[PDB]
């Protein structure tokens, strides 16, 4: 029984920046209640010991994230 | 003068999945508290009149997403 989630960190993806406290907006694949691991996009304390916003998503939502943001990407317009 | 923050969603750019209530999880441009627009990832209302779990991307963090996912899509994970 829990009144909580749990959440154990499989593989890091990508680190999007970094906090002066250390905090990091990354993107990483996260195993939830010890069940299926799926992606999770979210700022992480450096140490991991706290989380906050963000969300997340199924290999197949992913998916369509990557499948879209690689279409988009004929688009070349560099970002700032 | 808002205890709340102020948003706008300029425009979508992907829809990764759509919930029971509609609550679609997406990625769209939104503008916060009629400031610079920048990239988001949540799930919102499919009338978009609220939002939830999920993350703000700026053209840094957004850019060096499509870069590393991009260096990703060697992989041909299936999403299955």
């Amino acid at each position: 029984m829990a009144d909580k989630l749990k959440f154990e960190i499989i593989e890091e993806l990508i680190v999007l920046s970094e906090n002066a406290k250390g905090w990091r907006k990354e993107l990483n694949r996260v195993s939830w209640n010890d069940a299926e691991p799926k992606y999770d996009i979210r700022t992480w304390s450096p140490d991991h010991e706290k989380m906050g916003k963000g969300i997340t998503l199924s290999e197949e939502e992913f998916g369509v994230l990557l499948k879209e943001l690689g279409n988009k990407l004929e688009h070349h317009h560099h970002h700032h």
